[PDB]
């Protein structure tokens, strides 16, 4: 064993939990780098670190005129970190920071690397209807999500899984355990390095609300995968009845359903939607059905799709 000085760079409840476990294991978290508020909620990793008197720093920022801000780097170097743990970072972290610690930097990534390198990997897993998923913890190198693996765990992906369900069922609870296990291996001097194969590598970038717009010119199954692969964040959407509607809780189980109800005209779609007591029936460009159970209105109100027209 060895108790280590660790810099934590991340966010969210996931980051908070990794932070708590590292401390429970006897490591010193020398600092936390997280996201700002927005709005006016503070990040829970930052709030937890602040409670404990651990240095907390908020970006981004991160960069200006090519290089890493001299300020952020300064704050980092004072900490004397021996390892960086990245439980949910976002932007490229300059190699002056990534490569500074004796033990380097390890990163949590919610896909089976080399598949779905880049941001929003859980979205892209489901958008493509992958039948298996999981997470990787990997050693940062100078590429984007190309570094050798430390460990990887797989799980089955179910036909109606969403980003949120797959995360809460597996990638969150097992991912936290996995990061903890990784730090233990590093502390013991027993951490593996498993180079990523070239075969099957794919890359996608961040999925912001704007690029979650539905393309209706696809089969029902692909549209279902698009909706669930953006559910709940950032939320797949379209224009209908003169507003922006976001669709959640899709299924391809349309057993016994008939397309009778109140039309929902959707510009660009192969057929109108139909609001039924079961929810919103939608058609793909193959005239096959999918069913959306919930709709978020442009003003943020969540409703049952069956209640759209009251
Ligand atoms: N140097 C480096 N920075 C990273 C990644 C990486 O692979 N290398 N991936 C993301 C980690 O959060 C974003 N930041």
């Amino acid at each position: 064993f060895q108790s280590m000085k660790i810099a934590v760079i991340g966010q969210s409840l996931f980051g908070q939990e990794v932070y708590c476990h590292l401390r429970k294991e006897g490591h010193e978290v020398v600092g936390v780098f997280t996201v700002p508020d927005k709005d006016g909620k503070a990040d829970p990793l930052g709030l937890e670190a602040e409670k404990d008197g651990v240095p907390v720093f908020k970006y981004s920022r991160w960069r200006a005129k090519g290089q890493a801000l001299p300020d952020v780097v300064a704050k980092y170097q004072a900490l004397g970190a021996e390892l960086n743990v990245l439980p949910f970072c976002s932007q490229f972290i300059p190699m002056e920071i990534i490569s500074a610690p004796r033990h380097g930097s390890i990163i949590y990534h919610p896909s089976l690397l080399p598949r779905h390198r880049g941001a929003s990997a859980i979205n892209w897993t489901l958008i493509h209807g992958d039948k298996k998923g999981g997470f990787s913890i990997f050693w940062a190198d100078d590429g984007l999500d190309t570094g050798d693996l430390l460990l990887q765990k797989e799980c089955e992906v179910l036909p109606d899984d969403t980003v949120s369900t797959l995360y809460n069922r597996f990638l969150f609870p097992e991912g936290i355990k996995g990061m903890v296990q990784a730090v233990r291996l590093i502390a013991e001097g027993k951490a593996p390095r498993l180079p990523q194969p070239e075969e099957g590598a794919t890359y996608e970038g961040i999925q912001k609300k704007e690029t979650a717009k539905i393309n209706w010119d696809q089969p029902a199954e692909a549209i279902h995968n698009w909706i669930r692969g953006n559910d709940k964040v950032p939320g797949a959407w379209t224009e209908a009845c003169e507003q922006k509607l976001t669709f959640f809780n899709s299924t391809l189980n349309t057993s016994g359903l008939v397309p009778e109800g109140d039309a929902l005209p959707i510009p660009g779609a192969h057929r109108p939607g139909v609001v039924t007591k079961a929810g919103l029936i939608l058609f793909g460009n193959d005239d096959k059905m999918l069913l959306v159970k919930n709709i978020q209105l442009e003003d943020g109100k969540m409703i049952l799709a069956s209640n759209f027209f009251k």
